[PDB]
């Protein structure tokens, strides 16, 4: 099977729900090695997020049944053993993503946003493994997901002008990630309001039919600002 | 492993809406070779209705995009391979049932409630198998929906309350074979009546247990012969 044909493909699995397949689809496209397209780059991401949504899904609710259970009967071991199956896959899915993203998709990376959008993705990944990382994994898994928001957050900053939508709301991703995951609510709070000031100090550019592509990020970054203060 | 384990991991996957393993277990559980119980009877049955379900739900998906226009060779080409994966996946979770049905469930079904609720599920996957066959596959398929469908209501009609939950889901699916596979609705509306009116007829039989099963497979057969008709 050609891109062509493995897109389409792609596109049939979205429509019959069939998800694994949709992302066995768009990983052999990527494996062409040559950049997405936004419609290819939108498939891919989608075809993942599900993929990896509904093992989420099934270990949020083996989980919670798990710590239901009485402690000794011998169902609580399926439970923990059936967990640690959807665990294993989880990481898989999530090894796979990391893969294209190492070998072809950020390297390949022609321009800023497609840099950032992929180094984002690869920190949400990194998010996803630290969900059901082991104790001593997961301050790695955390490390490696600050690493790589804080490499795209670098480019945006460096390659996007301040009142970009994609660089605020990398801001705010971002600025929440050092809030609730980090426990940094300083580092959260000045990551915001820098980014709030700095697009506040060029509305002055933006055009009166679309300013609210920017606006309405900057009302979240200045929302967070105040609730994160008022603790 | 222990049926009681195999039975735990069947609940949990269901639970987690992880239909595939729901049903391996209770396949594993199935090939013991031993009668199940009504409630792993239940677990085996929600198992493979979903795990087919959702097959038969993304034919039919595809069936109605291979429908529409396709000007691109390439594109019709997919449309026509990946309906026919799906296919060939139907048609092997099918066999995989039939042949627990017929290898184990069916032969070793020592009650009348079991035998009908055995026979009626042979009926629903050979009706489903029916739905993707072609040529003489199809006559086969068919005919065997059929067999088993109507060898199950005989003993139904024998053995079981015209209430019983099992007795009226298979008229209800009988019926629906009728209309839907051998586009027939005057069969389909004579089983459909004769179920409702026979159940009807019979109030005293229903029982708190299975009051709920009862009235909402009575009020589909219903809705099925209203809309039949109009």
């Amino acid at each position: 099977m050609d891109k062509s044909e493995l897109v389409q493909k792609a596109k049939l699995a979205e429509q019959a729900e069939r998800y694994d397949d949709m992302a066995a689809a768009m990983k052999a496209v990527t494996e062409q090695g040559h950049e997405l397209s936004n419609e290819e780059r939108n498939l891919l991401s989608v075809a993942y997020k599900n993929v990896v949504g509904a093992r989420r899904s099934s270990w949020r609710v083996i989980s919670s049944i798990e710590q239901k259970t009485e402690r000794n009967e011998k169902k609580q071991q399926m439970g923990k053993e059936y967990r640690e199956k959807i665990e294993a896959e989880l990481q898989d899915i999530c090894n796979d993503v990391l893969e294209l993203l190492d070998k072809y998709l950020i390297p390949n990376a022609t321009q800023p946003e497609s840099k950032v959008f992929y180094l984002k993705m690869k920190g949400d990944y990194f998010r996803y493994l630290s969900e059901v990382a082991s104790g001593d994994n997961k301050q790695t898994t955390v490390s490696n997901s600050q690493q790589a928001y804080q490499e795209a957050f670098e480019i945006s900053k460096k390659e996007m002008q301040p009142t970009h939508p994609i660089r605020l709301g990398l801001a705010l991703n971002f600025s929440v990630f050092y809030y609730e995951i980090l426990n940094s609510p300083e580092k959260a709070c000045s990551l915001a309001k820098t980014a709030f000031d700095e697009a506040i100090a060029e509305l002055d550019t933006l055009n009166e039919e679309s300013y609210k592509d920017s606006t309405l990020i900057m009302q979240l970054l200045r929302d967070n600002l105040t609730l994160w203060t008022s603790e």
